[PDB]
């Protein structure tokens, strides 16, 4: 019978790994890296006594909650033995490469579809690639993003997961068009009331993710970055305008400037290109009619440069609050934007990690640019965007040299990942 | 010997007052409206047992401050007798006809000088064409404001003011270029700390004062009218955005062709025009460096018509906050922009007022309204303000018949304004 196997332990796992028991034939597999990874640890000690995952459900508009036992929870990828036809990436997408190379010859011939839950741009290119060396007809299917937000309420259970919310709508792109998997997919997602835009190509659909454009610019400044591995002396926002967050005039250039080179890869891809503040506003969160002109959202591709940038700007001061939450007796309402940035932090082996944000906007980014150098496409915005990154980086470990550091703090990272874009490219 | 007639007697007359008393030989008269008005009423009572008014200062960097008495405070404007050489205008732009034209033909006759502290634009015009046909070589000076800000701290004290800040910089213009009134102007100033800036005519320094140009967009559209002819079911403010108050990208154009519309006018009459955003950034209120390119607010006149958007609208959001002030230990500056707007009100005597804005705000965008008509220059933006605030004032007497209302909901308004700048401009 069939064998899926699930790499990642953390909620998005066990969501998923839920859907899968409840609405598949699959016999399901777990693997985190319980040998190197307290929370994975944590997870494991923790299914290892209960027996059970569980799925809880916040709005009763969602039958993604359940109980259930998986077949095998593997510790580490190393241990992974056999042959799997179905393996879901529900890890970060900067470690596709190293896990997948982490397996048994066995397994990497055995499998015939990878889905991508939570890929970056040039992700599928990656992993189909590297797959192809074991694979002859590997599948890759990439999706725009996971399909909401769950959360562990308590770190002690980690077995034991909240999903708070659910996209109104995904993409989804496969390297086989209408594929039979393709089709399960859509017909899945129809059974959990998630509308599924089945793309044509998985890059297509790895570029209808919003936080691929404005993350970089958001994380990648000065104002950020000192936030993130210095302190500061007052807590600061993300999402505030400066000086309470980094949002400027010069911040929505550098967005406006990345998401125009990545327009530029896209079309030489000719896929198509995303309509940046149209997306922020119908599939991310909605504004008051009197904020945007209704022209100015369908229209915004053809619009001046400054005006792009005006809408933006405008866009982001929109959510200072939420404008749909109840006003106060005083007219105030949610602040919406008082999101704190998560600062550097020894893990519980005392070594000191970068947080999701920025060091997963670094790998993504580092993509695109290896993308658009060998295109000889020009990605000045993304260029300065990296070295930014990196002086942060060499600037704590001048500033820290009585600590130990990660990975992530290292130079020449993502080799293999750069690598298998470049035979992909050539080849393709 | 010399003598000077007060007109108003709120606190800006009684510090006007306090610095003639102290800083020149002149002997002063006074007169409100205390038959008509229980304000004027409340100040003649209390200086009548006093027999002093007072101006206290807030920081120590004034010395406007001191009690001193004057030699006569009349009740009403009918009741000036006598000879005046000089006459200062204290009161409202509004009420400049309506109180001259009360003064006897004595009176007006022997005016050499009109000073008007709070002029709107083409006030002086008005008032060097009122007084024409009694003085022969009337002078009149225009200011851009009044030097400060004074208040009344208590309602039953309103003869004891309070100076709480001072402006940089007044400009100050005359019919009478480098008159002897102006040379003992700017040589008060001095003894006064107070920046003057001669301007070559006072509708030069009737155009430098920056409420002319953003009052009308802020208080004249459906949003804020709302809020002060009807309630709002929660609290709304001025200078926030859409809901919390009115500003949008919309009102900024509506702000932005003011400003172009008046610049035509200045035009017309060869007075240079006002870079608005630098006006408003170093004359008003300071934002940080990181939040405005300075050649972007030095070259602001030549900018598209969306950048000079972009940046008046960024200036608003700079100042959501006052972010010069000292943080919270959260981060949170203070609410710089919770103003509220004040709502139409009944008076001591149950009839309903409109408040100072958008009631001084209809008055000079009703002139300038005229004087552009009489140029043939278009006044579009202008145009919608007033229909605007006019329909506002038929649906509150139609909505409110039982209800007093005062002169201020009425039609045909300024007749005699209106005709007196007619006049002045065929003739000149
Ligand atoms: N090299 C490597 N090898 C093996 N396992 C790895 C590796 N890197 C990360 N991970 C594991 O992926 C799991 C999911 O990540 P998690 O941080 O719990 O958050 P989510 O559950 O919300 O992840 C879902 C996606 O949403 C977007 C984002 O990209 C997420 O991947 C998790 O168990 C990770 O282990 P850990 O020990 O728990 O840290
Ligand atoms: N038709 C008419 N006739 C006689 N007197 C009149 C008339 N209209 C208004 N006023 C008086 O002008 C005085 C100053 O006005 P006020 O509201 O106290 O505020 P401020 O002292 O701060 O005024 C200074 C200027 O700053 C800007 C603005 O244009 C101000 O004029 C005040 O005593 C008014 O009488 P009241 O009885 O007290 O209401």
């Amino acid at each position: 019978m069939s064998k899926l196997l699930m790499i990642g332990t953390g909620p998005v796992a066990i969501q998923l790994a839920n859907i899968c028991y409840l609405k598949s034939d699959y016999e399901i597999d777990m693997v985190g890296r319980a040998s190197t990874s307290e929370k994975s640890k944590r997870l494991y000690q923790a299914y290892k006594k209960e027996k059970q995952f569980e799925v809880k459900i916040q709005n009763e508009a969602h039958q993604h909650e359940g109980k259930f036992e998986i077949n095998r929870l593997y510790k580490d990828v190393k241990n992974v033995k056999g042959e799997y036809e179905t393996v879901v990436m529900a890890c970060t997408a900067d470690a596709y490469y190293d896990t997948l190379q982490q397996l048994s010859l066995e397994t990497l011939q055995s499998v015939k579809h990878v889905i991508l839950i939570s890929p970056t741009f040039g992700s599928q290119m990656i992993v189909e690639q590297f797959m192809s060396k074991f694979s002859q007809d590997i599948e890759v299917i990439s999706f725009s993003t996971y399909l909401g937000d769950t959360r562990i309420v308590d770190k002690e259970a980690p077995n034991h997961v909240l999903t708070t919310g659910v996209k109104k709508k995904l993409y989804m792109g496969s390297t086989h068009s209408n594929s039979t998997m393709c089709q399960r997919i859509s017909a899945l997602a129809e059974q959990l009331k998630i509308q599924l835009e089945v793309v044509e190509s998985p890059l297509h659909a790895e570029t209808r993710n919003s936080s691929l454009y404005v993350h970089p610019p958001l994380f990648m400044n000065d104002f950020s970055l000192k936030a993130i591995f210095e302190g500061t002396d007052v807590p600061v926002y993300v999402y505030k305008l400066f000086p309470e967050g980094p949002i400027t005039m010069t911040l929505i250039r550098e967005m406006r400037l990345m998401w125009k080179e990545m327009m530029a890869i896209l079309q030489a891809f000719r896929v198509p290109s995303v309509n940046l503040l149209q997306f922020m506003v119908k599939e991310n969160y909605p504004v008051r009619p009197e904020t945007l002109d209704e022209g100015d959202i369908e229209h915004f591709e053809i619009l001046p440069d400054i005006l792009q940038e005006y809408l933006l700007y405008v866009r982001y001061t929109a959510i200072l609050i939420d404008p749909f939450s109840q006003p106060d007796e005083n007219g105030h309402y949610f602040d919406f934007s008082a999101v704190p940035f998560k600062q550097v932090y020894k893990n519980e082996q005392d070594v000191v990690q970068i947080p999701r944000m920025p060091s997963e906007d670094y790998y993504r980014t580092a993509m695109i640019q290896h993308i658009g150098k060998m295109l000889g496409i020009k990605t000045p915005m993304i260029d300065q965007f990296l070295t930014r990154y990196e002086a942060s980086c060499q600037a704590y470990k001048d500033m820290h040299q009585d600590q130990q550091l990660s990975s992530q703090f290292n130079t020449n990272l993502f080799e293999g990942d750069k690598a298998l874009v470049t035979k992909f490219l050539e080849i393709n």
